[PDB]
């Protein structure tokens, strides 16, 4: 299992965001567009409360990310997954995180690299393949962010 | 464009390999099984006039390919691909081979690390990687060498 953010500032990853890169554990999760978790994120939408809100286009699809004691680890009920952990960010550029299922991580672990803009950002990947180095992942795809957008 | 090995020893490649990671500069062409260059390869069967046939398993599929002034560069008609070029190997653990439509690369560049036994080669994979660090790829995928054999 990857580490989380310490210190994630998490009313600050609000507003668009543009989905870079996938990777996951199972070849099958990610294989086609109509893979279970080949979602594209479009935005990310904090609560009040310290939840966050999840925008995806597969169609649009709306994921209810629950707050838990961890600022960085959050519960979800979705995509055959229930936790979302935010692996490292700085806001203003780039965001990591993986969702996996808890109770059979080698078979639902998938991460993405997240950008601001509809640019290629080679150093969000760097840092993407960095945080996936220990990590037991088969797939890894890269995107033009201006193709789903 | 990957450059190919110098000092290509042909006939030293003969025998059973097995695919243990494959990449791609188009997601289409590695995204499901029945994607075109999911191709596993079985054997490499180089010939007496220095010609080089690749036996593959997608289904049983026989490509020759033909020799050219460059050692380590091949001529194919098949895949939609029309050249096959060996980046490096030892022969006797690891081997790693790109195919690509000449007058296409962007659309048709696919490699390969294949393995001589049914274990994960933490050491070819990493060689594999640094193969392709330059090289536009939005697709790479590894596999248990044991599940398609």
């Amino acid at each position: 299992i990857p580490q989380t953010m310490q210190d994630l500032d998490l009313q600050e990853v609000a507003g668009t965001w543009y989905s870079l890169a996938m990777a996951a554990s199972d070849i099958s999760l990610l294989d086609s567009e109509s893979a279970p978790l080949r979602v594209y994120v479009e935005e990310l939408k904090p609560t009040p409360e310290g939840d966050l809100e999840i925008l995806l286009q597969k169609a649009q699809k709306k994921i209810i990310a629950e707050k838990t004691e961890s600022p960085a680890e959050f519960k979800i009920d979705a995509l055959d997954e229930n936790k979302v952990l935010v692996l490292d960010t700085d806001y203003k550029n780039y965001l990591l995180f993986c969702m996996e299922n808890a109770a059979t991580p080698g078979q639902s672990l998938a991460c993405q690299a997240l950008v601001r803009t509809q640019m290629v950002d080679d150093e969000a990947l760097e840092k993407f393949d960095k945080a996936l180095q220990p990590l037991p992942m088969h797939i890894r795809l890269s995107f033009n962010p201006t193709r789903m957008a």
